[PDB]
């Protein structure tokens, strides 16, 4: 009672206990009840969390996700578990099995995508496997043999179909594809989404998380579900989405993640003697999306802007996505120093009221800030992990260390919360969130 | 490859991952394949290993075991999982559901018992729960309310039915009840077991562990299975076993564990205001079995002897069971110093060829020693844990620390082996043995 | 900023750095400025803290202390550093070199004693040395050869000269001898000390600790210095002190430490083949002082009382010394359970306002409690260490572990404070106190 | 006995204990007896090791070194301790106090230089200080105010006086200036050093390290001492050395360290608002020396070569200095991949007989390899630390982590050896070497 925190070994043990408890067999749910299916960028982080425990099972997680990849290369953001209820929109609402020519056979999936963090998970699996000896290296190398082509098709689909004009930024047709559902980034684009006759429905998410301050509103869900109707009406056809979708944004954070993932996968390709044409393409996309991210940036602070394709307007908001260029590099030296000063100062990690020195999803000084409300304020362990790993890859060893130290202190309550209140540290969202346990497992070493 | 060992956090994580992987829902198998059911003293150690992870689930493990308790108080040594094959002798061979008047309804179990380590697990659960706050203490205290009477009936059955002459030692009717199946302790008693017409059978254990040097022989299994026929013939009736069983031994290690468990449970009873008559009975049995253990001891070395009830002979062997009096106390000061010198010297932990400073199941200098063969030599993590915990309770803080340190070094390969070769450290028996993971989880803290 | 605490490795490093920094060469000061000499109790703890760093230097610390032993066996509580001032009363005020027939040659010392924790340090040195191999064992064994007789003379002087009536309690002639200078324990005895013509003096301690709330009062110092005058008047003659001293108390905490120390030293004597007559005397004294401690205890609560020899009155106070019997054993079962309830309850470790679950030097509910004032309330790491070590020796592994855990949490600020405010955790007294660093070093392992 | 290794907390404690024990007051000796003075490179590492213990004392170490800076900016490689003998060549042999116009007043020093690792120490001090709060930041900032000009003069002297032709490489006039005294790197240049009438001398180093296999030969010492005679003949005059010195080499490893140090110091200059002209000069030198290092490299393997200025010949050897470009960056992508293959392959860290996955000072497959002989083969913790820190700065987090992990495993014997035998792990050179303790302290965090 005097201190409810766990020791590092207790916390590592509890994190692994959680991850195995969320394992259905060949896929791990993103949470026990709120997200009782496989999500795409959660599955990448689950593979990272499993890599210290079982390289074999980490590989199985990515194999299961890639078995659900669409014919055109798209990795969908949900792979539904057989016979599992409690989540809306479920398979019947997406109707991809009926409508989508490119949907997989004998997997049920959603019809939209999510960020390409998967190459980062492959790198972590390979790094663990190389420390474990010959039969474990064999498992990881066989996975590359089996799935290199699928990973290439995934990156190629993003580069060719969501960057049709070769601008070096990824277009999204749903805010859910950003992974930051209700981020202030998307409010002005969502204001221009006007539902027609929306088939009636009842939410499931707020039966599980009943505190309305922690989840998006009914009005937001109506817009989320209407965008599904627009996609269904064109049978999820990539060629038709630009003509019909009421939501078309370039997501600069997704773009920077893609730049990093292309560079990571290219290095893997060189190391494991994959086809040279693939490696060349990966390095070309890495630089294209780095340049595309940098082109969005504020001339004074270096902050990255999203772009509303329909309104033809830069989207200026004060969220963690502004720090996209720190992930992929490319800023002039002087502007990157400015951007780091913004990150470390009183609008973000240096805000005086924060319990931990961590990055809030929205700046506490922004008028959009809401300290409990999903992506409008709370501190997300998954983002702490991504920033710390990317910062270490920039060579910023001490910055990465500080994020990991603060992230472990926050996570030491053992709640493995989805997100945390930035001022009080109260755990929010789902407890026992898989990618929060995965962050801890990767950090503790 | 240069060092295949895991860090403490990696090892804690892997141990917890294992324990959750062996969880069928409400019972944890003793191993994945070799022991694919609940065993009684493994279940106690599983509860100890779960206590740092989930006090609720640790309590469930003991509830499941106690739901299989026999009408007369006996906790049987196996609770079979529904529909699970691969282990022999299974429920059909025991026939307790058909034959045994005292067997439980709607659980399938074996018809023999195992050591009463369960009170130790209850103590560890209570100690964890008191560090975790009010609702967790409530869970552990509700378990006491629900199961105190069952635990008393278990201890009472041992004291009244397996110590009918109030000698302060527990009589066994099968070597499997000692937990040390093929220990040299039992060879001379087993030589006086002569099977009649033994119904034919085929072993399952050595389909999984195929190296014949690691498991008991066919001849030993024939005697193990014949004792079952003798029990079935009298329908497992406690009153008839002395008249018919070809194997009747007083087990001094089981007796010392019972002395400790009675003292532990009595202290729990005082702390949680259980009935005074129960606490009195528990302290009386604690002293009775302490005295019964001491009465067996060698006048020079203090080593404890088992007793063959049929032959009316002391059984003098050089195994770890000799150190029974160190667990429960009671030796005169000079003889306990002698016994510690035997433990620490070249016949046991001080043997010059041992890889780790740990207690071999049989002395390496004994003619009975076999370095691979189950209880005839190998080092068992479960015994390391029991000795270390009991030594700490004696006040021997440094001795307990040394066993824990050496036990963690041995376990750092992450195999969670059932037992280890004493000279090479090669993992033997089943890998991913639940009570080895539980030892590690309890130690690492 | 966000977390001013140190990691275990940083804290262990800083603790060792401190201890080496307070080393004058062959003696370690108790603190850098407040206590710029060798104190007897502190030197034993310093040796414990040095044992994980250098067995050789740990031995040197005890050799230096024992080289200052008086001719009659008394270990004096201060061994002054050559040429060092800044402490009062210094050697000119004691005048033991000119007056005390039993004072050592070529060392300046005080003329009173302090608790015999030294045997505990010898045990910790031996335990470390046995893990370090042959050459290091040889160092520790040579120390035993060289100093066993001096240790016997120390224990024999306490037993024969400070327990002249064989009551099994140690008589003190100065509250400084208790180690707890201004403890409420001694108030009613000090109330009967009426100074005569007291040679003038200026305090030095409160030039260093200037906050008057943290140190004894001027009136208290006048009594401390008056007792020195009474001892000087009879030339520190043991046979004359009972006739002249205005302060004569039996210290039950000192008595319990002596019981423990005799038992510890007797076990060392058996293990290292010291003379049987010495070992027998040590076991006799251990039992005599265990019994003397038990004789002081309240028959309901077990709380131990001091005794005012002049007033022939039990001293009933609410301080940590009440728990003396927990250190040495001997209480009836029911009485010890009651005393443990008192320790863990709302008058001591369970008090709801304490920052840490640690033992305050005076109960916060006592009218005598002062949260800043030396031994009248603050939490002392040296006592946390002594209780935790003695509790582990009793077999109370979890109680010992909780004290160590809370003590490390309190110490993680790296101040190595002499004592801490019980509610706020503010560091008080001298910073960089050697026995606080020593406790941390021994704990972290 | 069974495991002579220390735990992380024990090792950190012992490392700090060592560093304080080698402290003379305001300077730390490089080792207790072999190197009983302040060395320049070692003093930077000592400051790194002191930074987690005391930012104030870490600053003092660099202040003492910089107080011995020559008038022209040169930091000499030895600052002698007052009155200390036991080292040769001592100050009487150098005669810099009488001959060297640029030598400092009130400090005795050598007359040659050593690598500019000092900026790296300043960065580590600042990083620690920023985690410690206001008063500690003020200490580190006051040091920057006081010493920024001296650090600039040090870098400017290297850039202008040891790179007179603006080739981006540092010229050495003594192999002692490289830090790698008997490296195979310098053999062909030393072969052209023919001593004249050399004033007689007796070595002191091999009175302390008596094993001749671990130290340079007598013939090598004659060349080392002859070079001193040549420098003394021209009164250590910078402008005259090119005309007279028989040894003139461009040291690519020293050059790469200088590039890194300039970049590090430039970033500090920006963060702490130092003059823009200084920051610009630092970035210019960082690029100049990065380019000079790259110009030495094999166009297939990336391996860096030294250059013999007198012979006008690239020096092709198989030592750890070949990996200079990995420290500073600048290689084309394909060439750096080749150089990393060389580092990780069977000629260096991948050699199958190495006990640890660490960088030997000379390749074990080189005909020059000698496994015991100083820089001709052994593994040096100081280099492990420098490579791991520079690798982390490159963004190679896992490579840096593997070096730290293996370095800690090697160091866990607690010898703090100067270097280790690459196959057996035997500690060699001086024990209690300060920069080995410093590496351990920085690593353990």
């Amino acid at each position: 009672p005097h201190d409810p925190s766990f020791t590092p070994t207790q916390l590592a043990a509890r994190a692994a206990y959680l991850l195995r408890g969320n394992d259905l067999g060949t896929m791990t749910t993103a949470a026990p009840l709120l997200y009782p299916h496989m999500w795409s960028w959660d599955a990448a982080f689950v593979a990272i969390g499993l890599a210290p425990l079982s390289v074999e099972r980490a590989v199985v997680e990515l194999d299961t996700l890639l078995s659900a990849q669409w014919r055109n290369g798209m990795i969908p953001h949900i792979v539904f578990a057989n016979g599992v209820d409690g989540y809306f929109p479920g398979p019947a609402r997406w109707a991809t099995a009926t409508l989508a020519d490119n949907a997989p056979r004998n997997r049920l999936t959603s019809g939209i995508t999510q960020p390409p963090v998967h190459a980062i998970a492959v790198q972590r699996i390979l790094e663990h496997a190389r420390t474990r000896g010959r039969s474990t290296r064999a498992v990881a190398e066989a996975f590359l043999d089996r799935r290199w082509g699928d990973l290439m098709r995934w990156h190629r689909w993003l580069a060719e179909c969501r960057d049709r004009n070769e601008r070096g930024r990824i277009t999204l047709y749903h805010g859910w594809e950003s992974g930051m559902d209700n981020s202030p980034r998307w409010d002005s684009a969502y204001a221009n989404v006007v539902p027609g006759k929306l088939p009636e429905y009842q939410r499931a998410d707020n039966v599980i998380i009943t505190d309305p301050s922690q989840r998006p509103s009914d009005g937001e869900y109506d817009r989320y579900l209407w965008l599904l109707e627009e996609m269904k009406a064109v049978r999820y056809d990539d060629e038709r989405l630009p003509s019909v979708m009421s939501f078309q944004v370039e997501d600069v954070f997704f773009s920077a993640i893609f730049s990093v993932a292309c560079q990571v996968l290219a290095e893997i390709g060189e190391d494991y003697k994959r086809p040279h044409a693939d490696v060349k393409d990966l390095y070309l996309w890495a630089e294209r999306f780095r340049a595309g991210v940098v082109e969005t940036t504020d001339q004074r602070t270096g902050a990255a802007r999203d772009f509303d394709v329909l309104a033809e307007k830069w989207l200026v908001t004060e969220t963690a996505a502004q720090f996209a260029p720190l992930l992929c590099g490319g800023l002039p030296h002087d502007r990157e120093r400015a951007l780091l000063k913004l990150l470390e100062g009183p609008r973000f990690c240096g805000h005086p009221d924060l319990k931990y020195g961590l990055i809030p999803s929205t700046s506490p000084v922004s008028r959009d800030f809401r300290p409990r409300e999903y992506w409008r304020g709370p501190v997300w362990p998954v983002l702490t992990w991504l920033f710390s790993w990317c910062f270490a890859r920039r060579g910023w060893a001490e910055r990465a260390r500080l994020l990991r130290q603060e992230g472990l202190r926050q996570a030491s309550d053992g709640s493995f919360a989805e997100y945390y209140e930035p001022f009080t540290g109260e755990p929010l969202g789902s407890m026992q969130q898989s990618w929060t346990a995965a962050a801890v497992l990767d950090w503790l070493g």
